[PDB]
């Protein structure tokens, strides 16, 4: 919350990986847990490990004097700020002036002019912070203020805060994508009403403050150049997952336990859920609470799939994202779900398929299920392309489709009943409810699938 207590102070100097992880269990088992305390903390550990070093044991210690004068800087720069007596704080309510109003207090004090500017660590010492830092530290500047309502809220892409009796009013507090106009000061109210994936059509996670700690955990950038993580942050940040999902923090947040099941991957922890299991939990979770609206539970699900060679689950997979992406409207700031299903459709899925081939000159090619799958999976995308403000599909995914339908025998397709809607399967976009006859020929007619997938 409010002021640094002797039962955090006692728990200081951490001097490793396990004393911050003590340090996560005692503010976890608090009401509130002070997000400016353990955001300072993280920024601090990451900032020193996150460097190339000589020394196979370092950790770099969190002195209580550096960490208090850190806090008190924050807490005086935002009480010094944001006068409380000028806004009216009826109800348990915050009033959108007074969230703004701390909202601009942030933007206002970063620099004018990349990794590991996430942190408060980032914001008190550097001034610098990117795009989620920004909505985060404007949760951290309101609980450090006593508004016990202000809340973070996240979608798959961006971050905003939410406030009032079940955080029903939304503000935008930061940035997203290059060149997009300031949204800040206005509510979701738009973005969730287009359709468009940033929003998820409502179904965002509103966080209570032990899920912010979740977030501010993965939050956590292991990375120290293009070819290089640190094994100690990589280790704290599945260490304090492991807390949090035992603590039952992770039961609305997909993401993060798509994060742990990655970490698990990476290496497992002995007498933990594997992480297939750790995947379908995610989805679980993301059906459960989210009306099964986010994309990526099962792209999590798919690039672990990949990785293990086990083709026809992740193709599976991957009609699955495209299942889900069918319903959304692709508009002006979802630029990131299109990179990655380009990236899936144009370079994964065909590399897939061209390394099973070379296997087979030496048995998925061979699945009429696998084919059913790849076909779900471009349904999916032409159906999400209906309806939308900028066109999906080009050339260059026709070249792609054509190469990985060939990688299919007419023996091996022929055995799919396609269906038109209005292994067995049906159809719901246009384009493919077109040329699904051109997709069984023995002779797959390229430029004639070429020019439908291409259709207006
Ligand atoms: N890119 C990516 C991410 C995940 C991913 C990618 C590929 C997969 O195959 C599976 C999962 C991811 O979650 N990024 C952070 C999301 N934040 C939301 C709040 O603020 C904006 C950033």
């Amino acid at each position: 919350a409010m002021g640094l207590k002797a039962a955090q102070k006692t728990l200081f100097p951490l001097r490793s990986i396990d004393d911050v992880v003590r340090l996560f269990a005692a503010e976890l088992g608090r009401e509130e847990p002070d997000l400016v305390l353990l955001s300072l903390v993280l920024g601090f550990v990451e900032h020193f490990l996150a460097v190339n070093r000589v020394g196979l044991t370092y950790f770099p210690v969190a002195d209580l004097s550096i960490i208090a004068a850190l806090y008190a800087r924050f807490t005086a720069q935002i009480r010094g700020a944001v006068d409380l007596s000028l806004y009216p704080r009826e109800g348990g309510v915050s009033s959108r002036e007074l969230v703004k109003k701390v909202s601009d207090v942030i933007w206002n004090s970063l620099s004018r002019s990349r990794a590991h500017i996430q942190s408060l660590f980032s914001f008190i010492t550097g001034t610098k912070l990117d795009s989620s830092g920004v909505a985060f530290a404007v949760v951290g500047a309101c609980q450090a203020l006593g508004l016990r309502d202000v809340h973070l809220a996240l979608s798959e892409d961006h971050a905003w805060v939410v406030f009032g009796p079940n955080g029903e009013q939304t503000a935008e507090v930061t940035w997203h994508g290059k060149g997009n106009e300031d949204r800040r000061g206005q509510t979701v109210n738009a973005g969730v009403a287009e359709r468009s994936w940033l929003y998820l059509k409502g179904s965002y996670m509103r966080c209570d403050r032990k899920m912010e700690v979740a977030f501010m955990v993965c939050a956590i950038n292991p990375s120290i150049d293009l070819h290089t993580d640190s094994l100690e942050l990589l280790q704290l940040q599945q260490k304090l997952l492991w807390l949090l999902y035992d603590l039952g923090h992770l039961e609305r947040y997909p993401m993060a336990l798509g994060n742990l099941a990655d970490l698990e991957e990476l290496e497992p922890t002995p007498g933990r859920p594997d992480p297939l299991t750790l995947y379908h939990k995610g989805i679980a979770s993301a059906k459960t609470y989210y009306r099964d609206e986010h994309i990526y539970p099962y792209m999590y699900l798919a690039g672990y799939h990949c990785r293990n060679r086990n083709v026809r689950e992740a193709l599976q997979a991957w009609a699955d994202t495209a299942t889900v992406i069918q319903d959304y409207n692709y508009c002006r700031e979802d630029e990131e779900i299109y990179k990655e299903f380009f990236e899936v459709a144009n370079d994964v899925i065909p590399n897939l398929l061209k390394e099973a081939a070379s296997l087979l000159e030496a048995s998925a090619l061979q699945d009429p299920e696998c084919f059913a799958h790849l076909l779900r999976f471009y349904d999916g995308i032409c159906k999400w392309e209906e309806g939308s403000p900028t066109p999906v599909l080009h050339v260059g995914w026709a070249t792609f489709l054509v190469q990985s339908l060939g990688r299919f025998e007419g023996q091996v397709r022929q055995k799919v009943r396609i269906v038109s809607g209005t292994p067995v399967l049906t159809f719901q976009s246009e384009k493919m409810k077109g040329m699904k006859e051109l997709l069984v020929a023995t002779k797959i007619n390229s430029s004639a699938i070429k020019l439908q997938l291409t259709a207006q």
